[PDB]
């Protein structure tokens, strides 16, 4: 199939509201779990033809996966997708929406940026306990509410492979290196110019494009809609910028 110069998963599958959803990790290094459950929500809607249109629970994955790392202190992308395949993940919304089996326990906050929510600040919440019980008003049994993948995999470190993967099966999760200057992103096509290495971040790549011939990936962040470009950012595409093409992970429901 031919690779178009631009592609946006929202435009290909507008019936799948999750693709346009911007989540908030709050004061927790749960990015690894957010990029996973977000892409899994998108893919479940895409690949099921809408029979599974759910918002999967970040807290179920964050709190219960034992092979996924350190919870709010950082996690591992491959095992997150394997957990979805082997154990499954229940439904759950933001704290503010208080919907689904296991809604997120932590409130929206601003991630080194201006807006109406309280600043996230420096403190990191303790990883929630693995409870495996739905909220009181949610009447579907926890075990019955589990949504499972069929397979998971790493995507090849190759721009065209990543493009084809997205177009065919939907958004992917990806890891990239956070340098200091990323925390001051407001708009544009990000690349590392200044600042030392801080750590890594895990996000959802939903498409790609070009601006004045400069290629980029279109990424949904998990720092709420006030951050960046309405919750999204763009980053240089095709030069493994901040290792953005090096840790791409996804999976399928069928
Ligand atoms: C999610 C990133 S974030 O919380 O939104 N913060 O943005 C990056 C940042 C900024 C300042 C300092 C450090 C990082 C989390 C943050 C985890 C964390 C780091 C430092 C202090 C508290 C919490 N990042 C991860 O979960 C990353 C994901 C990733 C994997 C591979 C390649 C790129 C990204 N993974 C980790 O941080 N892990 C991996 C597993 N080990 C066992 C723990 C650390």
């Amino acid at each position: 199939v031919e690779i178009p110069s631009s592609f946006d998963s929202r435009k290909k599958w507008p019936r799948c509201k999750s693709i346009a959803t911007i989540r908030d990790q709050s004061r927790c290094g749960s990015c690894w779990a957010f990029g996973a459950v977000e892409a899994m929500s998108d893919r479940s809607c895409i690949q099921s033809g809408g029979k599974q249109n759910v918002e999967l629970s970040a807290v179920d994955l964050l709190s219960c996966c034992e092979s996924c790392g350190l919870g709010c202190e950082g996690g591992i992308l491959g095992p997150a997708w394997d957990y979805w395949v082997k154990e499954g993940i229940v439904t759950g919304s933001s704290k503010e929406n208080h919907a689904g089996c296991e809604p997120y326990p932590f409130p929206k906050c601003e991630h080194h940026t201006k807006g109406k929510y309280p600043p996230c600040g420096s403190k990191i919440y303790k990883t929630p306990r693995c409870k495996q019980t739905c909220q009181k008003k949610y009447k579907t049994p926890y075990t019955q509410d589990k949504h499972r993948g069929k397979s998971s995999y790493n995507v090849k470190n190759d721009e065209k492979a990543i493009q084809k993967e997205i177009m065919k099966y939907g958004p992917v999760e990806a890891g990239f290196t956070v340098y200091e200057d990323f925390l001051n992103y407001k708009s544009g096509i990000y690349k590392h110019i200044t600042g030392e290495t801080l750590g890594g971040h895990a996000i959802r790549i939903i498409g790609w494009g070009v601006e004045n011939k400069a290629p980029y990936w279109l990424i949904a962040n998990s720092w709420n809609e006030d951050w960046g470009e309405n919750g999204y950012f763009r980053i240089v595409r095709g030069r493994d910028e901040c290792s953005i093409e090096s840790e791409v992970t996804a999976g399928r429901i069928n």
